[PDB]
């Protein structure tokens, strides 16, 4: 009796609110088939809101703490119905509840209703959410309880096109220092992935998650046994060192370098992608930094991936060697030669990615205008490997910064 249930429940006896309530919870929770609409068309949720806050009596606090959790755990419309009832901010008082259930079910509801959409989510940062949900990390908590706390946590810190608050990520980031110790991959995964996003999010957080003292235990996770946490990592530490010099020789400083090797080789795509995306970024950096890829023997390997790797991968490394040729020595550019670069290089001129284009003619100018006697060779070189053919073609072009570079270059050294 669905109407007897509503009635029950807006009762002054709260015995009888207790079986209402209770009934309404076992409706919902119990079945395969629960009557979700038919409890939201019969007016119960306002009722439950007011009971959450009942500290009086915790059965009734709990019981209705759990029905709204279960609406809330449904489809899109359900989560919203309970946002619409005001439940929220109810939610956020029973973080503080001395009942271990109560909070977890405040949370788990929580994370449901920050899963709908930003402005939910947003709405719950601005109420306060960080604090509690934070203090429940402790030598003691059950790690299923736990897990729903860092999920949480991931969600709050992933939509990021509204970047965190600053102070909030000054909270946030405490609890992650604790967190990636944790022996439990799904906290790791959480830990670290929350780390990206915060990391994802411009040169100062960067500077902030550097402060925090985390980076020397997260630039281990690169060699991780769990691929989770190892693409967790890559991408935290990739995101690093696309800021300066100095915040990516923080992450050089942790010897991230000699984790390479294994990432370059190994056997997901995505890793070597995500992997060369991240050397991309260091050779960007100063001659001792492109010196480090160098005495890492990572050029190499490199250069297999230029020719043999996928096209994401074959981008990445694209970049790699264009960027070396920003700040590299005349040397280090040499020791590239050495290495049979050309080749490869050349071969990405006819794909359809013009970016790819623009990054290996940006390259191989530069390569040529460093040379000053030997551009005689490396011309020759390009030649051998169809590369002068193909830049040839490119003064054809529809992109002007292509077409227009592939004049220079045969201007300069074809004519």
């Amino acid at each position: 009796s669905l109407e007897a249930i509503v009635q029950n429940a807006s009762s002054d006896n709260q015995g009888i609110q207790l079986s209402a309530v209770q009934a309404a919870r076992k409706l919902l929770s119990s079945d395969r088939n629960p009557p979700i609409d038919d409890l939201i068309k019969s007016g119960i949720l306002p009722i439950l809101v007011h009971c959450l806050e009942r500290d009086d009596n915790p059965s009734l606090q709990f019981e209705a703490a759990w029905a709204l959790t279960n609406i809330a755990s449904g489809t899109s419309e359900q989560t919203q119905a309970v946002v619409q009832s005001n439940a929220v901010p109810l939610f956020l008082r029973l973080l503080h509840s001395p009942h271990q259930n109560v909070c977890e079910q405040a949370v788990w509801a929580l994370g449901n209703i920050i899963g709908d959409g930003p402005q939910c989510r947003d709405y719950v940062i601005s109420l306060g959410v960080v604090k509690p949900l934070l203090s429940f990390i402790s030598p003691s908590i059950p790690i299923t309880f736990l897990r729903n706390v860092t999920w949480v946590m991931v969600n709050l810190c992933r939509h990021k096109d509204p970047p965190p608050p600053m102070e909030t990520i000054q909270e946030i980031l405490p609890a992650l220092c604790v967190l990636i110790h944790h022996t439990d991959v799904n906290i790791l995964v959480d830990t670290v992935w929350a780390l990206s996003y915060l990391t994802d999010a411009g040169n100062e957080q960067i500077q902030m998650v550097i402060d925090s003292g985390i980076v020397p235990h997260l630039v281990p996770l690169l060699s991780h046994q769990e691929v989770k946490v190892q693409t967790a990592a890559l991408r935290a530490v990739g995101n690093i060192v696309t800021g300066t010099d100095e915040q990516t020789q923080v992450v050089l400083n942790c010897d991230a370098l000699s984790h390479f090797p294994a990432l370059l080789t190994h056997p997901k795509e995505k890793i070597n992608k995500e992997a060369v995306w991240f050397l991309s970024n260091i050779t960007a950096g100063n001659q001792q930094q492109v010196q480090a890829v160098i005495d890492a023997n990572l050029v190499p390997m490199i250069i297999h991936l230029l020719d043999k790797g996928d096209f994401g991968t074959q981008k990445e490394a694209a970049w790699a060697i264009s960027n070396l040729t920003i700040s590299g020595r005349k040397d280090q550019v040499a020791y590239l030669i050495q290495q049979n670069v050309i080749p490869p290089f050349c071969n990405l001129l006819t794909v359809k990615d013009a970016q790819v284009v623009q990054v290996v003619l940006d390259g191989l100018s530069n390569i040529l205008k460093m040379a000053e006697d030997e551009a005689e060779t490396i011309g020759n070189l390009i030649e051998e490997c169809g590369g002068l053919e193909k830049i040839e073609q490119l003064q054809n072009h529809e992109n002007e910064d292509i077409y227009k570079l592939a004049y220079e270059i045969i201007d300069q050294f074809f004519s």
